């Protein structure tokens, strides 16, 4: 099997933004489709909570939790991925694929975080670690630097307005949504009140770049845009195309073509938008004849949050919408919300279409099923925690993962064999008002039976003390003492 693999790769988008999950309070009929086109997954997992240690692990095929500094990157940060490391990119690029990264990146570029010279070659970045192209965007929607970078270069740049970037101290002169609130058209509702971008206040400073800054109503259509570019430029020998979203994502500025449309304000027309996106993709596809020998992967690096920094009537409109399904908590949390997320694998002639998967699943293990799908050895080192299972991850085969580690914001560890979830004792606060969002941090150690009581509403960790132990030390074993080492 050499098939080409598109990822489409949404940003906070919740098991229950999606209506192939079930909801009638968002239409996504390309989601749709991409469903009774192949296989969905109600058990599978990003690795993380949060986006950067989410990523890591899916190219790393490593536990990000693993390593200090694969927390929620700056612009700023530095490639925390260096090219010493085999990447799920170099994978596919060793058995002779094209590689193309277009969207969010978040995994940081260059060599010393907040010393980068924006306006020259980022050294290193994707092209180092298996990309032949990318067309990215630094970090999040809502992080300097503003602007795109094409093979590591930001793109657009009038060389007598070049770009600064600090996370440390504004640029002297430079308004602030803090200081300067009437210059913004979306006003922040926690943080989000640095350097200001089309009317928009985003975290970390920066100065000049006007030329190359982006512009947020047209992100969609311009990553979508790059991503349909690609796929037509390589019609014609197997490809690799991470298509990585910032739909979902403050701030939600979606084109104009959605404004209104969902009823649910910016955040639900921006799951429209994704929407869109994916429709583009599938179109591009069906138009060239790929869909004969092609794999699309959608699915959401983390889970669901309403009121993510700005008054962007989330909250107001969300109506009986349940981004997370049935499950508690979401983005940031330890509980399912955080990371139980819409998946859905479709393959022509290989993965039976409308079909349906309880199997316990985590995006960790791509990188490791690649390698069984491509019949290739990987390196000594490379995809450590990464659990080839390609009979499950292509729907013939009900049984997953034994054991998956999942980690939150505080990086608080939880082990599940599918059924029962424990999770380890640590440190944080229970409840971030400002997010509103139940986290799962506790001093005391919690289990729950996630078949009887999915909404993890009933700790019996009391009533099953030989079982808590069982689980403990599985986490333990599971963990070895590789916690938080150095990059
Ligand atoms: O998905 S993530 O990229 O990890 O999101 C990172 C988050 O950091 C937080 O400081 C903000 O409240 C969010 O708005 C978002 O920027
Ligand atoms: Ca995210």
């Amino acid at each position: 099997q050499r098939p080409n693999v598109v990822f489409i790769y949404a940003d906070d988008i919740g098991y229950g933004d999606l209506s192939c999950n079930g909801a009638k309070t968002i239409h996504t009929p390309n989601v749709e489709r991409l469903a009774k086109m192949g296989v969905r997954f109600t058990n599978a997992h990003s690795a993380a909570a949060t986006s950067t240690p989410s990523r890591y692990a899916m190219l790393t095929g490593e536990y990000a939790w693993r390593k200090a500094g694969t927390g929620i990157a700056a612009g700023d940060a530095a490639a925390i991925i260096r090219p010493e490391r085999y990447t799920m990119a170099n994978l596919f690029k060793d058995a002779g694929y094209n590689t193309g990264v277009v969207g969010k990146w978040h995994l940081g570029l260059g060599d010393k975080g907040g010393e980068q010279d924006w306006n020259k070659p980022l050294q290193p970045g994707t092209n180092d670690i298996g990309f032949e192209y990318s067309f990215i965007m630094a970090a999040t929607g809502d992080r300097v630097p503003c602007v795109f970078v094409e093979n590591d270069q930001v793109i657009n740049l009038d060389p007598n307005d070049p770009i600064q970037v600090s996370y440390k101290a504004n640029f002297p002169g430079e308004p602030t949504g803090k200081d300067n609130p009437e210059l913004l058209k979306m006003h922040p509702s926690h943080g989000h009140d640095q350097s200001i971008v089309n009317g928009i206040s985003r975290i970390g400073y920066m100065k000049g770049g006007k030329s190359a800054l982006w512009q947020d109503e047209k992100i969609a259509e311009t990553l979508t845009g790059k991503a349909v570019s690609f796929i037509e430029g390589h019609k014609s020998a197997p490809f690799f195309l991470y298509f990585a979203t910032q739909d979902a994502h403050v701030p939600r500025v979606p084109s104009p073509q959605f404004a209104g449309k969902s009823g649910m304000g910016p955040r639900g027309d921006c799951l429209l938008e994704f929407d869109w996106s994916v429709g583009e993709i599938l179109n591009a596809l069906e138009r060239l004849g790929l869909d004969k020998n092609t794999l699309v992967i959608l699915s959401s690096d983390n889970g669901p949050v309403v009121d993510d920094g700005y008054k962007d009537q989330a909250v107001e409109l969300l109506g009986d919408h349940t981004p997370g399904g049935i499950y508690r908590g979401g983005k940031y949390s330890s509980f399912e919300a955080g990371t139980r997320i819409p998946c859905i694998w479709s393959w022509q002639g290989v993965i039976r279409p409308g079909t349906v998967s309880d199997a316990l699943l985590c995006q960790i293990d791509w990188f490791a099923t690649f390698a069984e799908m491509l019949n290739v050895r990987l390196p000594e080192g490379a995809a450590p925690d990464s659990e080839p299972m390609l009979k499950a991850w292509t729907g013939k085969q009900k049984k997953g993962r034994e054991w998956l580690v999942l980690q939150n914001a505080q990086n608080n560890l939880s082990v599940t064999d599918g059924r029962w979830k424990y999770l380890r004792p640590g440190n944080g606060p229970a409840y971030l008002k400002a997010v509103n969002i139940e986290l799962g941090n506790s001093k005391e150690p919690q289990l729950y039976d996630l078949k009887k009581d999915p909404k993890e509403k009933n700790n019996v960790a009391g009533q099953n003390p030989e079982l808590v132990k069982k689980m403990a030390a599985q986490l333990e074993k599971i963990v070895d003492g590789r916690y938080g080492l150095p990059l």
